[PDB]
């Protein structure tokens, strides 16, 4: 049986870590939940959620909470790679295989869909799903991170960029395997690369989903659905909130209007974008700023008692203002959750910390060790009390996936 194991450490080919460690990711769900459960339950949740992008990051987030917080039967929809023999799938795939393992011991529906959810087809399946098992769905959460989407219609392939809008921009970062602070100039996008990042990672495909659930009469009446978004501070305005990306993110608030209009008549149901803190994510190292800004947030958040990751965001998410007495809404009708990254004093702390990291001071400076952790939990590894010695079998399997 040594022949279908394999002991599994990280492999870090160009930011990117390409292994994933089954029992690592496993640990790392069953902490999320023991996070929720230990909080307590939350009261007036949905009770049949769909989870579009449920096997990472705040989507799995959102899945665990609705799940263990407050006792929703959950259908999940991930773009994930299975294992086979010495190849370990993706951390996504391990995460789903824990989610659905750790659900049935709590007697909770738990069944997922595996493919591309800008597509039809997976639309349908989903449905089929819900009429099957579910009837409706109370909840819709919103959570794709993804570089490309194959439009469902026309078949064309567009491509997000991580771009700033109108003058190039110097940003200083930190190159995560030299361990050296440097800065990097990004040109302006053009405004097909501005069309094509709005396309992928804007609001049709939200609407196209929530259409689509309609049309096959599967949302109950005062049903509720978010998509997340980011504004972030002042530092990360000029590449992120007025560049290509936020270009995108825009685009979702012009979508969730006819959303809500569409759902509030349904039994008064309701529909917002849900802003969310910077955490650590598998794309963290695509651009140098974000592991130098998420070492330098969660060193000073750390002193302000306030550092968070995915599950205390999504919890307070869903217990204050999903499902909470007090909404916090901001001017334009969003529900925010990332007003301790936002506070003034955080933001200066970390601006005059910016200017002063140096490839000598990053670890009295920042909290880097706490980034690498983080980054390092994502795919499993680094995780307390799991035995990195042991052999294990990679084909991890899931029951009630549907492949498509
Ligand atoms: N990471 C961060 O610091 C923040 C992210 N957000 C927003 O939260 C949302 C979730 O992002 P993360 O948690 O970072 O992403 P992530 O990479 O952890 O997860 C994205 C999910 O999308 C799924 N997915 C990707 N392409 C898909 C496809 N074609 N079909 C089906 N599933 C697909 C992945 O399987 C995964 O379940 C995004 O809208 C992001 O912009 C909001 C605030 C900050
Ligand atoms: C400089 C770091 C500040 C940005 C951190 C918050 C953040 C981190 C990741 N993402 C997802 C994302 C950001 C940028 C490019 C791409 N492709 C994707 C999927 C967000 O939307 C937001
Ligand atoms: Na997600």
């Amino acid at each position: 049986s040594h022949m279908l194991e394999m002991i599994i450490k990280p492999r870090v080919r160009g930011f990117i870590c390409v292994t994933a460690h089954p029992t690592g990711c496993e640990a790392n769900v069953k902490k999320q939940i023991d996070y929720v459960t230990t909080e307590g339950p939350i009261a007036n949740g949905p009770k049949r959620v769909l989870v579009i992008g449920a096997s990472t990051g705040y989507g799995l987030a959102a899945r665990i909470t609705a799940a263990f917080g407050c006792g929703a039967d959950t259908l999940g929809v991930f773009f994930e790679r299975p294992g086979e023999e010495g190849k370990p799938g993706t951390s996504g795939w391990y995460n789903s295989a824990a989610f659905h393992k750790f659900a049935a011991q709590k007697g909770l529906y738990a069944k997922s869909i595996n493919g591309d959810a800008f597509s039809d087809e997976i639309k349908q399946l989903t449905i089929d799903a819900i009429k099957q098992d579910l009837g409706q769905v109370d909840q819709v959460i919103y959570s794709l991170a993804s570089p490309r989407r194959t439009h469902p219609k026309t078949g064309e392939v567009f491509n997000s960029a991580l771009k700033p809008i109108g003058n190039a921009v110097n940003l200083r970062g930190l190159d995560t395997d030299k361990e050296v602070i440097k800065e990097s100039v990004l040109q302006p996008a053009t405004q097909s690369e501005i069309d094509s990042t709005v396309a992928v990672m804007g609001g049709e495909d939200w609407q196209m989903w929530i259409d689509a659930l309609l049309d096959a009469g599967v949302l109950a009446e005062g049903a509720q659905t978010t998509a997340f978004t980011y504004l972030g501070e002042k530092i990360t305005h000029d590449i992120y909130w007025n560049g290509s990306i936020g270009a995108a993110k825009k685009d979702l608030d012009q979508k969730v209007l006819a959303i809500r209009e569409s759902l509030a008549a349904h039994g008064g149901g309701d529909a917002r974008v849900s802003v969310l803190k910077a955490v650590v994510s598998q794309a963290s190292s695509a651009i140098p700023m974000m592991p130098l800004y998420l070492s330098l947030l969660f060193k000073v958040m750390k002193e302000k008692g306030t550092h968070e990751g995915c599950i205390e965001q999504v919890y307070s998410l869903y217990k204050d203002s999903l499902c909470g007495d007090s909404p916090h809404m901001d001017q334009e009708g969003r529900l925010r959750a990332d007003y301790k990254e936002l506070d003034p004093e955080v933001q200066n702390q970390v601006q005059q910390l910016w200017d002063q990291v140096t490839n000598d001071n990053i670890y009295q400076l920042t909290d880097f060790v706490g980034y690498k952790s983080e980054f390092l939990n994502l795919f499993g590894f680094g995780i307390d009390g799991v035995d990195y010695d042991a052999d294990v079998n990679p084909d991890v399997k899931i029951p009630n996936l549907i492949q498509g």
